[PDB]
């Protein structure tokens, strides 16, 4: 199926995002596109590039 | 054509060697074009293929 | 498809966290498929998206 | 879809990974993004993106 | 095929590579994935994926 | 359009500067979308473009 992806299923959910730089984000996913993921981390809004993510725990 | 070996890993116990040195002793629960779902102990993980060097199966 | 969240940043003051540890306090002046144009102080930079970890906005 | 990597199928090669490791390997399969190898007793799926170069 | 990098085709720019190296360069060519530069007396094909950003 | 300067390097002696810090004193024997084939001394290398930073030619 063209464009199928598991990351969409994380919308709305609270997850831990492990970045390639060692950072870990305690985040709530507010949006997912092909190449990006939108999250709230505390007071912060972040646009995270999927290419920068190693894995996500959910 | 547009074939990929990673799909055959669905259902299998593998060791995943990440680009940062970590190794996951995991069971593959799903595979898409860019991601691999695994259970590691009690932990549910979505792992991006770009962060994987190689997989031992 | 033809959607990206980065286009929403055009014209905004943001913090760009590069993959090299640098953090650019930037004004976004353009967004293309693979690049973001920013003014950092007096400098004009063309920043490749692949070099960006995330952006605070 | 032309690629040289396909021609390595069946060959003994040295795979230089992006972290510094090297693999003495027998190529058993090649897809668009992956190379399947046997390294001694081990079966590996190697992503091309993690490889720097290959000596054949 | 909209990209800003094409607009640099004749300009002197500073290219900041992913490994920390900096190039004082005059752009001579730009393709989808490459930028051709003269740095001093050297002729370089620089891959865009190796570039973090460019000051122009 | 599908244009890439690397095709011109076919046949030439060049210095390849890899993302890892290595330099290859190489003769280009073939070029595809994703790969460059080189002879470095008596050695035959398949070099992935993604692992190349730049090339002096």
């Amino acid at each position: 199926i063209p464009n199928f992806e598991y990351a969409r299923r994380l919308n709305g959910k609270k997850v831990k995002i492990f970045l390639r730089n060692g950072e870990v984000l305690d985040a709530e996913v507010t949006g997912v596109s092909n190449y990006e993921i939108m999250v709230k981390v505390g007071d912060r809004n972040l646009l995270v590039f999927k290419h920068a993510i190693d894995y996500i725990e959910y």
